């Protein structure tokens, strides 16, 4: 009834390593992924994705509701004025099934430039009590460095894929002020699932999520091994098949952007699945006065008629507006 989209597993063990011939023939690869479909599945990876599950677990299924409004962002508890981003997003039982905990750059610190300068979409994380979670935080923040550098190595692929230089995307990719964010997304087992979270397509398909394209420049997410994904294509909407060994990768709006097009941000959406599962993205986000040059690929002096989009102007905006489209998660 639905078709299989065609998400090839790539191994990207290459991008860490010093083979710049291997490395051609995995850019190759995601130059092919981007022009298709937009998706892929990253493997050999080297991030130990288990005990991701099974640390997010743990958290999921230990954090109370009195936690919870402790570490609420803003639009659920209005004391926490500087939690836009960072922090609890809550579940409304009857409502909203979905809740989620999302945290930053952990070198967002209270003494940290753009910290000091309040500047938007920088904050200091929120972070549960550690003798309710033991190794919690350690271990989130140690994960948010492993993704890192899984998202560092890609973005040297897609560089490469693009006929640049591998440090094109990722020397605007830093420790000290990336705007990545980890969200450690719960979708919950429901018994009766209300009506109420669940929306429906124009195509009669019963979501979570309604389509969008992703704000970033790319995603880099873990899934449960729970079919739920679909990628709009000219076939019409196809099924992502779920793979909970691998990383799914795909472009945001932002290497849209930079790349006329040529990577476009896939349209894509949720299904609505009454299953327990988990879905862990990793946001591949610049610096907030980041700027690349936009360019076309497809045009032999590779010159664009778009204009150079500041990474913070372009993250803060996109955010806004994709609860403005989609719905406060
Ligand atoms: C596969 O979809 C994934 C990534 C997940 N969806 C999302 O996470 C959605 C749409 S991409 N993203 C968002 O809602 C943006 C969240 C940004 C985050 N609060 C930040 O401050 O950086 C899900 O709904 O399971
Ligand atoms: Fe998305």
């Amino acid at each position: 009834s639905v078709s299989k989209a065609n998400v090839p597993k790539i191994d990207v063990s290459p991008l860490f390593g010093d083979d710049q011939a291997a490395k051609m023939r995995v850019a190759q690869q995601i130059d092919a992924a981007s022009r298709d479909t937009g998706f892929f599945y990253a493997v050999n990876h080297g991030i130990n994705v288990q005990r991701l599950s099974q640390k997010t677990k743990e958290f999921h299924m230990s954090i109370t509701p009195e936690e919870k409004w402790d570490l609420a962002i803003r639009a659920y508890n209005k004391e926490h004025q500087d939690q836009v981003r960072a922090g609890y997003y809550l579940s409304i039982p009857g409502k909203k099934a979905v809740e989620s905990f999302c945290y930053l750059n952990p070198n967002f610190t209270p003494d940290h430039p753009r910290i000091q300068a309040k500047t938007p979409t920088h904050e200091v994380n929120v972070w549960p009590d550690e003798t309710k979670h033991p190794g919690f935080q350690d271990f989130a923040e140690q994960y948010y460095w492993d993704v890192f550098g899984l998202s560092s190595a890609l973005l040297k692929g897609y560089a490469l894929a693009l006929g640049k230089e591998e440090n094109f995307f990722a020397r605007h990719f830093k420790p000290d002020d990336t705007l990545a964010s980890v969200v450690l997304i719960r979708y919950p087992y429901l018994d009766p699932y209300p009506e109420a979270a669940i929306k429906t397509a124009a195509d009669g398909t019963k979501l979570s999520f309604e389509w969008h394209e992703d704000v970033s420049l790319i995603t880099v997410l873990y899934q449960s091994n729970v079919q739920n994904l679909q990628v709009e294509t000219a076939a019409g909407y196809q099924d992502i098949e779920a793979d909970d060994t691998g990383y799914l990768i795909n472009c945001g709006s932002y290497m849209a952007h930079l790349t006329n097009n040529y990577y476009k941000a896939p349209i894509h959406r949720v299904k609505w699945v009454n299953a327990e599962r988990q879905s862990l993205p990793f946001f591949v986000n610049l610096g907030y006065d980041s700027v690349i040059d936009p360019f076309d690929p497809r045009e032999p002096n590779g010159k664009s008629d778009r204009e150079p989009l500041s990474y913070g102007d372009y993250l803060q905006n996109g955010l806004v507006s994709l609860i403005n489209k989609n719905g406060q998660t």
